[PDB]
């Protein structure tokens, strides 16, 4: 059964809301981005109209083979109308094709639904600067002040300084990278531009990466290992076993792996700085954990909404236990009485 902070009051709209059979009322389902937590449901026999994006259309049309008919992707920054209620989307700064969706009722509530977002100034000058928001439903994953961590800059600054500092030392290193769903493609693609080397990466990667609108994209990947010196392989894989397994398979070519997992927020934050960050090594394999988030830092979160001055906010992250409930109604309160609204 559908929880209610899926289900948009004053229309026949679920966000995110798929692995709950056919839910009564429902006329349209919107998807916000293609990550598994959220699509879980969706197939070829999928038979009501989903809303997305163009970029995520490409994905449940190539990668879960739904039909054609039913897919009904919209341009972001564009006022839309669907089913009689007008709606816009507006890019999350989370992974490829992630939205955020504004919905605007027939009876002049306004509401926003985060989906997953890393909040940002510039959402300060888009299509949200222009009115007001009565409801805002919000990715709350880190909602609590231990969560900090360095701009996406910062980190990416690091992996390509240390990546061509190892690989400059040593011409026959290998460095790997983990991958488990889309999102934070940055890491690889500056890593291997640095090293003027295309990413090797299986079929079906590859795959999922050619629906993504990436420019330039072909000259950036491949499904030849053998020509590349940057190999993305499943995020399981980054492991000591793993690694010596892979380097065996690379027939001689090479004598050393560098490799980074992409995590998101990791308790080390409260302690290290990211210049600080050290590898866990054994022998010839180093294994460099990088907090690069798709999610908004607590002080990131709080920036926006203290902006956004919503009158309600429903949080969608975090929802299972009283004890968190609690923590962020608490916040929620001390961000209103800061501000004034
Ligand atoms: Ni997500």
């Amino acid at each position: 059964t559908c929880p209610f902070y899926k289900k948009i009051p004053g229309t026949g709209f679920t966000v995110d809301a798929f692995q709950y059979g056919v839910v009564e009322g429902c006329t349209a389902y919107f998807l916000t981005h293609f990550h598994s937590d959220h699509y879980a449901g969706l197939s070829k026999h999928f038979t009501f109209p989903v809303y997305c994006s163009e970029i995520t259309g490409n994905l449940l049309k190539n990668k879960l083979h739904v039909q054609e008919q039913y897919i009904h992707p919209l341009p972001l920054d564009t006022e839309c109308i669907v089913n009689g209620v007008k709606v816009v989307l507006l890019d999350a700064n989370h992974c490829p094709g992630a939205v955020m969706i504004l919905f605007y009722l027939p009876n002049g509530t306004v509401i926003l639904h985060t989906g997953d977002f890393r909040a940002d100034p510039s959402m300060e000058r888009s299509l949200l600067a222009d009115q007001k928001v009565h409801m805002l439903y919000l990715d709350t994953t880190y909602c609590s002040p231990e969560y900090t961590f360095p701009s996406q800059q910062e980190v990416i600054r690091f992996a390509i300084n240390t990546a061509f500092e190892a690989v400059t030392l040593n011409p026959h290193a290998l460095v790997v990278c983990g991958t488990y769903s889309i999102g934070k493609e940055k890491v690889f693609l500056a890593i291997a531009d640095v090293l003027g080397s295309k990413v090797g990466m299986s079929q079906e990667k590859y795959k999922t990466l050619q629906c993504l609108n990436i420019p330039e994209i072909n000259s950036l990947i491949t499904t030849d290992m053998c020509s590349s010196l940057v190999h993305l392989l499943p995020m399981m894989q980054i492991n000591f076993k793993g690694l010596q397994s892979h380097l065996k398979k690379c027939g001689g070519k090479y004598n050393q792996i560098l490799a980074f997992r992409p995590t998101g927020w990791t308790h080390s934050n409260k302690f290290t700085r990211i210049a600080d960050v050290i590898p866990q090594t054994k022998g010839n394999i180093s294994i460099y954990g990088i907090p690069y988030s798709e999610h908004s830092s607590y002080l990131e979160m709080k920036r926006f909404v203290q902006w956004l001055k919503p009158q309600k906010i429903i949080p969608t992250v975090n929802v299972g236990t009283w004890k968190s409930r609690s923590t962020m109604e608490k916040y929620f309160r001390e961000w209103k009485l800061e501000a004034g609204y």
